[PDB]
């Protein structure tokens, strides 16, 4: 679910003398379809070849 | 040395209901040349004319 995209909103604080620049993304993520995906462990060896 | 002269900033705090102002200003202070100055160490009597 992709509710908001990456975005920035800026503001000026007096206070700290200062910039502040907030960037904001809202989504969400679940398993759809608990068929369609394989995970494979391996290890990170590079075979001997040749 | 004179990096700032100062300077007013004014913003809104609406949770607050007003004016925040700020002047600021940034320098440096240092001895230029050790030559220069000469400082006199003396008491406070006033002679009597």
């Amino acid at each position: 679910l992709k509710s908001k995209m990456p975005s920035a909103e800026s503001d000026r604080s007096v206070q700290y003398l200062g910039d502040i620049v907030v960037n904001s993304m809202v989504y969400g993520a679940k398993l759809f379809r608990q068929t369609n995906a394989v995970i494979i462990n391996h290890n990170a060896v590079i075979p001997a070849v040749v």
